[PDB]
């Protein structure tokens, strides 16, 4: 529903991974990610969706990179 | 870059034997919104995209989803 920019960063920070490590992962763009995580733009429900599932699930990355 | 066919998205939806709406609820989007992409009017937004590869790839995923 919800994730605010610090919450994004942190989600990243669970990996131990740069910007454009993570979003890579996410299939999405550096700076897509980097608007997102700087509180310039709002992550799509979909991407929220996305965000939150890596968060909770880690080994979603794996399945995403499967795909 | 993921791609995913109309038909696919149709077809993932009945195998989880889901009206439309709540699938579109669960993915955070509207009936009419999933029907244009189901109808191939509209291609999903890329993180709409991945969410519906993992799901019919992975169908514990929806659950997981359900859940956040």
């Amino acid at each position: 529903l919800n994730i605010s920019p610090d919450e994004i960063v942190s989600i990243r920070e669970q990996f131990n991974m740069s910007r454009g490590v993570f979003a890579r992962l996410l299939h999405t763009s550096s700076r897509t990610l980097e608007n997102w995580e700087q509180g310039r733009s709002v992550p799509n429900g979909q991407a929220v969706t996305l965000l939150k599932l890596v968060q909770r699930h880690p080994e979603t990355l794996s399945h995403i990179a499967e795909l």
